[PDB]
């Protein structure tokens, strides 16, 4: 089981038009932050180790987690002291990582994944991301992948009918970013078009949330009681 890298910064803090000051991935979920919950499962899973890689607001973030420890998990922290992107964040949690492969969670996503599976699907791959099947992937970004589940390209959100949902989740070789020329910049936007190895997609049903949209935060407030 691979450590866990969980993207907490650059997330912004709105729903929809509605701006806001709590970081989206600490939103109360029935009693419980949202990045609790998603720590919960991922313990649940099997999980030693988990790199929070921290933007906005990281300290109180930091105190919230000393004060309440939802998971027996080792938990280490990285505060960005300047937006690196989703690209920049991962390749700076790269010096954290001993083994050559790691998991990459977006902190304002659950999924309720068999990360053993996942982890066996990408064991010939040098990237793997994860994607759900949905009848109406309509307000998600979507995965476009040939029959062999190659990735040809991610699809930006509007399109209606059914499809693999991006859940932004991935595995992937340290070796691909570790040694990104830039160090700011997008995993999917500037990152993905360039990169020319082995990236398929482990397809799924599992459960799935984006707390950044309305209907899966009642959802998920449901969910949990």
């Amino acid at each position: 089981m691979y450590d866990v890298v969980i993207l907490a910064g650059g997330l912004g803090t709105r729903l929809k038009s509605v701006s806001g000051d709590i970081p989206k991935p600490m939103v109360d979920i029935s009693g419980k932050p949202f990045l609790y919950r998603l720590m919960e499962y991922l313990e649940d899973q099997g999980v030693q180790r988990i790199i929070l890689s921290l933007s906005y607001k990281a300290d109180y973030i930091i105190d919230s987690l000393i004060k309440d420890n939802p998971v027996n998990s080792k938990v280490d922290f990285i505060i960005e002291n300047e937006p690196l992107g989703t690209g920049g964040a991962i390749k700076n949690a790269c010096k954290y990582i001993e083994a050559s492969k790691f998991i990459v969670i977006n902190g304002d996503t659950y999924c309720e994944l068999d990360y053993k599976k996942f982890i066996e699907s990408s064991l010939d791959s040098d990237l793997q991301i994860s994607g759900v099947e949905v009848d109406d992937v309509c307000r998600y970004g979507s995965l476009d992948i040939d029959h062999d589940f190659h990735v040809n390209s991610i699809v930006e959100k509007g399109h209606q009918g059914t499809g693999i949902i991006n859940s932004g989740t991935y595995i992937l070789s340290k070796k691909i970013i570790e040694d990104y020329p830039h160090d700011k910049f997008s995993f999917e936007l500037d990152f993905l078009p360039k990169f020319t190895g082995v990236f398929k997609a482990f397809v799924t049903k599992a459960y799935f949330i984006d707390i950044g949209i309305p209907e899966d935060y009642y959802k998920a407030c449901e969910k949990f009681k």
